[PDB]
């Protein structure tokens, strides 16, 4: 039995921008209630309860090359 | 049995920007209540309860090459 | 049995920026209540309860090559 | 049985910036209450209860190569 | 049985910045209450209760190569 | 010439209540913009521009006897 | 010429309440902008510009007898 | 010429309350901007610009007899 | 010419309360900006610019008899 | 010419309260900026610029008889 695994990337992920400029983010403040009795979180759980989070995310180039190579015999 | 694993990257992840400039982030303050009796968190849990978090994230290039190589016999 | 594992990176993760400039972050202060009786956190838990956290994160290049190589016989 | 593990990085993680400049961070002070009876934290727990933390994080290049190599026989 | 483990890094983690400049951080003082009866923290616990901590973190290059090599027979 | 002015009030303005009880007032935070050049206010003006005001008004009896007596010769 | 002015009040303005009780007032924080060049306020003006005011007003009897007597010859 | 002015008040302004009780007032913090060049305020002006004021007003009887008697010859 | 001015008050302004009790006032901290060039205030002006004032006002009887008597010949 | 001015008060302004009790006042700290070039305040002016003042005012009877008598020939 023989296996050869040899993938090749010459790939370009690229951007040009003259200026990002006048971004404004101005949210009025909302309201939240959450009510419960019992929570069980039991394997690899991600959770987010009753949050009011505001995000401004303004990268000078935010491109990405998420990648995966897997070999299982 | 023979395995050869030899992947190759000449890959470019890249940006150019003239200026990020006048980002403004001005959130009014909201309101949160969360109510519960019992919480059990029992394997690899991430959690976030009743948070009010504000984020400004303004990188001069925020690009990424998240990557994984795996071989299992 | 023979295994050869020899991956190669000539990879560039890169940025240019002329100036990040006039970032403003000015949040009004919200309000939080969280109520509970009993918390059990029992293996590798991350948790965050009732937090009001504000973040400004403005790196002169925040790019990344998060990476993993694994071999299991 | 034979294993050869010889990964190679010529990898560049890089930035250029002309100036980070006029970052402002001016948060108004919110309000928090958290209420409980009993907390048990029992293996590798991270926790953060009722915090009001403000962060300004402005590195002249904050890029990273978080990395991991693992071999298990 | 034979194992050869010989990973190679010619890797660069790098920055240039012309000047970090006029960072301002001016937080208003919030308010916190936290209430409990009993705390048990019992193996590798981190905790942070009722804190109001303000951080300004402005390094002239804050880049990093967090890394791990592990071999288990 | 003769004038007699002699009005009489035996009037009752009255209330009874067993309890006002569980009033709740929980408004989510709206948003306002107002834009103008020139305002002239020149005799007995009352004005209110761009306000976001919330009121809870819960009197244990809020009845009233607004009244006026006038004689002009 | 003769004028007699002799108005009489035996008037009752009155309340009874068993208890005002569980009033709650919990507004999320909205947002306001107001813009102008020139304001002239020139006789007996009342004004209120861009205000965000919250009021709870809970009197144990808030009744009133606003009144006026006037004679002009 | 003769004037007689002899108004009479036996008037009662009154309340009874068993208890005012559990008033709560918990406002999240909103946000305001006001912009101008020139203000002229020139006779008996009241003004209030860009204010964020919160009021709890809970009198054990707040009733009133605002009153005026005037005679002009 | 003759004037007689002889108004009479037997008036009662009154309250009874069993207890004011558990008033709570817990405001989160909002945010204000006010901008101008020139202010002229020139006769009997009241003004209040950019204020963030919080008030709790809880009198054991706050009733009033604001009153005025005037005679002009 | 004859004037008689003889107003009479048997007036009661009054309260009873059993106990004021558990007043709480717990403000989070907001944030203020005010900007200007030139101020002229020129006759009987009151002003209040950029203040953050918190007040708790809890008198065991705060009732009042603000009053004025005027005679002008």
């Amino acid at each position: 039995v023989q296996i050869v695994y040899k993938p090749v990337d010459l790939s370009k992920v690229t951007s040009k921008c003259g200026s990002l400029g006048n971004i404004h983010h101005k949210p009025g403040g909302g309201q939240v209630e959450v009510k419960s009795e019992k929570l069980d979180f039991k394997d690899r759980v991600q959770s987010k309860i009753g949050s009011l989070d505001n995000i401004t995310h303004v990268p000078g180039g935010g491109n990405k090359k998420i990648e995966t190579h897997k070999l299982t015999f």
